[PDB]
């Protein structure tokens, strides 16, 4: 039998440094947590004691942190080189700025190959980068042949920017008939690699025949064997076995995301290609592994364009943005409305003729404002200054929710009003009015909602049985703040880009802002 | 006795070319009035017949029309030269584009001197700034010389962009001790050229003494001499005398604006500077008299670029923007919102530690909108499909209005409510509420304004007795579409930048726009 160890990366998000625990800034160095200087070190150990073995990523590692705001996917290319991965596939953030933003820092910059079978471009766009992705490579390993054939979430254009000359098809479909031609070339052992969720990674391990294993991603989903090592709960077993249309045992992995885990898959292979066994675990990248010194230290010689651009004005403020508990856990604030207008712009995406744009709606907890800033600084916003208002290192996500779990969730924005606690929710393309008289659970009074299949926004009654998308963070989605209803009751999830990065970006687009509280939140 | 023919202009304002009667675009070519082709002929006339002839312009030749917008003063210094000027003081909306925009176009390639007593740089500009403007100037006329001394509103800060590192002096203090210095360099005959207002060119004539004559601008005042040639109502005499202090009489001249009018005072001096004399009027510059040929074929050279720039995309709409007359004289509609944001956007000045702005407040006659614009052109807005939009060539001015004056205008806006009138008012930084129920005149039961005077713009009620700053059509400063109130009870009006251009700025600031219908009006 012939032993393939894969090791496997998805959705690192820019975490280049270590982390803590919960995969923001690291303060307490001596339990922090991941980083590619930490993951070099075990690759590097790996690699000493197991022949056969490729390092592979499911993509996603565009956006997160300031090394991606500054570095625009550079420190991807320098990074992923220097750990020497074998592949990657094209994830959703990896199309954030445009295809242009792809083509160059990453794809032209990378020493491995970059894939998806599932992404087809037309016009001068197609001549452009034609072969700078690939449908699938055919890797030798050992005196074997491995063909890992890439994928890529069907839904990107709802999730990022990748322009009118990209179609996404589905994956299924697309997959099937390189699968096939593989077979074809006498390649029968053969890894789909791609950025479309542990849902689709089981339908593709069920449906797509000679798929021998799925490395997935997109959806941080945690699966461990055994007792987990840290606080993430796993969804399933690693790897997860599903049984295929051709009745063969298919294991389906993923390693959470942040970089705090290395995925670990042994599989034994006949000399057919078919999977005799698979087993494994992902690894806790945590402080018992050392950094590996030369990767540190070219770490921290990037780390200093980032400092310097850390403290750069932005743009200008002619208003005070009043980030304060007094004002933004009790009422409208205009630092609230400020971070919506910032998502919402966040979320353009080319539209149909069926919308102006598909998200027109923001809910923000109050409790994850965390600062004012002052304008009298001659009017400038820093980064850091921005750190300050949103400390947590989280995302602005899109959700589906219907108008019965949007009103319970403005309910429980004023449940114990009063006591200044976090989940008073700041919001945008939403006006609702409390009447603080009434009963907990029966405060709304009013609750009118930005339309979206309308060619002039305007608002309308929330509906109950309406399924409206919603930018939150990622800490709401996840049931913060006690929001347990919009975890167990939303339909779709899917994670945005870097809440600080979110409002940068809107601020020097802006170039001179001054947000007005103007009547979106009420008390009759 | 030695006669001196000062020829003067002033507000001319980027009418390059002729226009109808009202100063808009002219349409019938055999009634159309003004441009600088017709100028240069009425000027070369008079320097045939007369031996002392000075040409001077009072200010505000920047802004008006897609002349300024794509020449940004190359327009202003090219014409002008060709024309000879003598001399030129700066207005207010010399600053339109700021100091850069004043220094390169005009100061460096003007052949005359640029004027202004009240205005002082510090630091580097003041270097870079040296002797390219000055306080006045001696100019040879025959065997005589005149001095003319320049001077600009003080409220220049708060009516175009003149940056921090300028300060505006009062213009009395400023103007007395080189009037004085004039004297002591054997200077007899003193003209003051500047753009403050006829009421602060009387207070000059008034207190100012060795001035002989003053030619003004800023209040584009109609002075005239017995029967007027057009429809322009005369403000006084022309001259307007004035008693000095000094008890001598000093005429003050003024223009009208647009170029319609050449202001035209013989002035008869004895032999020590003294006025024995002064007579005149401004000359229409109607159809009677010919555009010279040579000036007007360079006019039609320089529209071939402005008529290229007409259909070149500014900027993108993901949103219909809804002018229609079914939607805009009847509720919110998004043109409107659009709009008066683009006019508060435009009237954001440098602030004090008293106010994050000076304005906050936008009314605009629905009526003065003209067109929708269709989104589905690629989203593509032009200067041409804004054109459609706001086709009456006026300004969006600034007016200050007592609550009470506001109050009366709202209750205009709805007083025939239902016939599809242009008086029903879109807004900006007002939330305003009627019940159509209540009697003419009782309409309004809420009135709320975006505060100044705070740090974190909100609403308040509208008080009665407080005065307000308004951005608004010159249509409605003016009295139009029945608003009587608000010519009648205004307490300062200045004019501002041409409409189109407004609007043509403000979608490329933003790039990409999509303003929505959100209760700025309702309706009980
Ligand atoms: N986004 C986000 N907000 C958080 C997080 N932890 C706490 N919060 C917010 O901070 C509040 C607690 O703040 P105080 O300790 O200041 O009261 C919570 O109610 C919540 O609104 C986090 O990890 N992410
Ligand atoms: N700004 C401005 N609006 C005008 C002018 N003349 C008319 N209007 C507007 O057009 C309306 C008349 O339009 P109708 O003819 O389409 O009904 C007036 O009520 C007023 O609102 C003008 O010279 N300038
Ligand atoms: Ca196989
Ligand atoms: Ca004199
Ligand atoms: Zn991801
Ligand atoms: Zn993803
Ligand atoms: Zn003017
Ligand atoms: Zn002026």
């Amino acid at each position: 039998p012939w032993e393939l160890t894969i090791l496997h990366t998805n959705d690192v998000h820019s975490r280049l440094e270590q982390t803590s625990e919960d995969s923001s800034k690291c303060v307490d160095a001596s339990r922090c947590m991941g980083g590619v200087a930490r993951l070099f070190t075990k690759v590097q150990q790996i690699r000493r004691a197991e022949p056969n073995v490729l390092l592979l990523d499911a993509g996603d590692q565009y956006q997160g942190t300031i090394w991606f705001t500054v570095y625009k996917g550079a420190e991807v290319a320098h990074f992923m080189n220097a750990l020497r991965y074998d592949a990657m596939a094209l994830g959703n953030h990896e199309f954030d700025n445009g295809v242009e933003g792809l083509i160059e820092p990453l794809l032209k910059e990378a020493k491995f190959p970059i894939l998806s079978a599932n992404i087809s471009a037309s016009g001068p766009l197609a001549s452009q980068i034609s072969g700078l992705y690939l449908p699938y490579k055919v890797l030798p390993v050992g005196d074997e042949v491995v063909g890992i054939v890439g994928y890529t979430s069907k839904e990107t254009p709802f999730l990022s920017n990748p322009g009118t000359n990209l179609v996404f098809e589905d994956e299924i479909t697309a997959l099937q008939p390189e699968v096939d031609k593989l077979k074809t070339l006498n390649v029968n052992k053969i890894i789909a690699l791609g950025h479309s969720g542990f849902e689709m990674d089981k339908l593709i391990a069920q449906k797509v025949r000679g798929v021998d294993v799925v490395v997935g991603g997109h959806s941080n989903t945690f699966l461990y064997t055994g007792n987990p090592p840290s606080k993430e709960v796993p969804a399933g077993k690693y790897p997860f076995i599903v049984t295929s249309d051709d009745g063969r045992k298919v294991p389906v992995v993923q390693a959470y995301a942040f970089g705090k885990y290395l995925g670990y898959l042994k599989i034994e292979f006949d000399e057919r290609g078919n999977v005799i066994s698979s087993h494994g675990n992902p690894i806790l990248l945590d402080s018992s592994i050392p950094e590996d010194p030369s990767i540190k230290a070219d770490i921290n010689k990037w780390r200093i364009k980032l400092d310097d651009y850390s403290t750069q004005e932005l743009g200008k403020t002619i208003v005070y943005l009043d980030g304060s508990s007094q004002s933004c856990r009790f009422r409208e604030c205009n630092m609230g409305n400020l971070i919506c207008d910032a998502m919402i712009n966040n979320n353009l995406r080319h539209a149909d003729e069926m919308f102006w744009n598909h998200v027109s709606m923001c809910i923000l907890n109050g409790g994850g404002i965390r600062s004012p800033i002052d304008e009298r600084n001659d009017g400038t916003i820093t980064w850091e200054n921005l750190a300050a208002v949103l400390p947590f290192g989280g995302t602005f996500d899109l959700v589906q929710l219907k108008g019965s779990t949007l009103k319970k969730a403005f309910e429980h924005s004023v449940h114990r009003y009063g006591q200044s606690t976090g989940e008073f929710l700041q919001v945008g393309g939403i006006h609702v009015v409390y009447d603080l008289s009434r009963k907990p659970g029966d405060r709304v009074v009013k609750l009118d909602v930005l339309c979206t299949s309308c060619r002039v926004p305007s608002y309308d009654p929330l509906k109950m049985d309406e399924v409206y998308k919603v930018i939150l963070p990622n800490f709401l989605a996840n049931g913060g703040d006690g929001f347990q209803m919009i975890k167990d009751e939303l339909l779709r999830h899917d994670s945005g880009d870097q809440d600080i990065n979110v409002v940068s970006t809107y601020i020097s687009k802006m170039k001179v802002i001054y947000p007005a509280v103007e009547g979106r939140i009420k008390f009759s």
